[PDB]
Parts: C-alpha cells; sequence; structure tokens
C-alpha cells in the first residue's frame, strides 16, 4: 500500500485526502486551507493530539487508512467562547479598537454564515456589499441583536447562534433548515 485516505475535520467540514505515505502533509494542509479560504499558516493540524508540521509525511507519524486529522483556527493569545443566558455562543476572534457598538445605534459589517456542517448560506464579502442593521432594531435575527452589541469597530467576532434566536422551526430562504445552529463570523466596519 503506497497511498492512503485521510480525513480532515475542522468540527464543521469534513474533507477526505488520498495521498502518498511518503508525500509531506503540506500538501494536505494546503489543499485544506485553499478550500476554506484560508492560508495554511491560519490554521493548526492536529493528529493524536499533536500539532502536525507541514515537513512531515504520513509515513514519519505512522498514519494508517481513514486515520483523522482535526484543524483548528490559529487562536494565538487563546481565545474564549462565551456562552449568555439566551444561549447565543460567541467568541472574539480579533478585538477591535474603534468605537463600540451600542443597542440602538446604526452599525456596518461584513460577514459570512454557514451552517454546523460546514455550508456557506451567505456572505457580504460575495457582492462586496457591507451591510448596515439597527442594533436591537428587530430587524435582523435575535442572535445578531444581542451578539454584535459590544463589538469594537475592527473586530471580528464568531456567533453560534440557537435556533430560537435565529429561524426557529420554520427556517429561512429555501437554504436554512427548520432548527438550524447558525455560525457566522462578523466584521464590525463601522458604528
Ligand atoms: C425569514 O425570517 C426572518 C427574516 C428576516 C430578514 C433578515 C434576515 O437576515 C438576518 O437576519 C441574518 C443576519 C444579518 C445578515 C443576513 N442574515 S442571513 O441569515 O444571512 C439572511 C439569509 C441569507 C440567505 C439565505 C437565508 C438567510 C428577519 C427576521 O427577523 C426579524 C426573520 O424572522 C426570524
Ligand atoms: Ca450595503
Amino acid at each position: 500500500e503506497t497511498h492512503i485516505n485521510l480525513k480532515v475535520s475542522d468540527g464543521s467540514s469534513e474533507i477526505f485526502f488520498k495521498i502518498k505515505k511518503t508525500t509531506p502533509l503540506r500538501r494536505l494542509m494546503e489543499a485544506f486551507a485553499k478550500r476554506q479560504g484560508k492560508e495554511m499558516d491560519s490554521l493548526r493540524f492536529l493528529y493524536d493530539g499533536i500539532r502536525i508540521q507541514a515537513d512531515q509525511t504520513p509515513e514519519d507519524l505512522d498514519m494508517e487508512d481513514n486515520d483523522i486529522i482535526e484543524a483548528h483556527r490559529e487562536q494565538i493569545g487563546g481565545s474564549t467562547v462565551v456562552t449568555t443566558e439566551s444561549g447565543l455562543k460567541y467568541e472574539d476572534l480579533t478585538e477591535g479598537s474603534g468605537a463600540e457598538a451600542r443597542a440602538g445605534q446604526t452599525v456596518s459589517v461584513h460577514y459570512t454564515g454557514w451552517l454546523t456542517d460546514g455550508q456557506k448560506f451567505d456572505s457580504s464579502k460575495d457582492r462586496n456589499d457591507p451591510f448596515a442593521f439597527v442594533l436591537g432594531g428587530g430587524m435582523v435575527i435575535k442572535g445578531w441583536d444581542e451578539g454584535v452589541q459590544g463589538m469594537k469597530v475592527g473586530g471580528v467576532r464568531r456567533l453560534t447562534i440557537p435556533p430560537q434566536l435565529g429561524y426557529g422551526a420554520r427556517g429561512a430562504g429555501g437554504v436554512i433548515p427548520p432548527n438550524a445552529t447558525l455560525v457566522f463570523e462578523v466584521e464590525l466596519l463601522d458604528v
């Protein structure tokens, strides 16, 4: 057996790779990152709890067919996922430096939204068009009205929105199913 199959999971997306046992894992890591639209260095890949280095081969690490590699977002400082009393979760990926978003203000953001299996359902960046809304105004889903509060301009926050703070039992747009948890990455551009 000259080749093996490896699964990379980021906790949402699961992608399989067929690779020669003597090929550096760089190729797999770069192929995985390419798909998620990121640079290989923005991610950490773990095998058996140990970070993979790009020059290492499957043979080097004694990997077997159908072994699993976990992909985590590089977050140097270390992050904290916050869970509020409503059940909303959020994590500041980058802290802003600018003014703070407060309820009642009109704010402008870029965003991407995904389902929990990793499927992208929308992004403002796809239309190169920042999105403005009145924070706390009931014109966006509740998880946004809560979750964007306290962001500072320049900040990137990742919201994990349970369905009662999203589209509930009815879903949305022929794409978001009933009872969907939603993941958004939101960048605050202006307040
Ligand atoms: C269909 O039901 C509703 C629709 C709206 C319209 C605004 C929808 O947009 C959003 O709230 C979120 C957050 C802010 C940016 C846009 N998103 S969004 O999820 O990406 C909208 C979307 C795009 C593509 C397919 C399905 C859904 C508001 C709602 O709440 C006031 C709704 O009730 C839960
Ligand atoms: Ca706009």
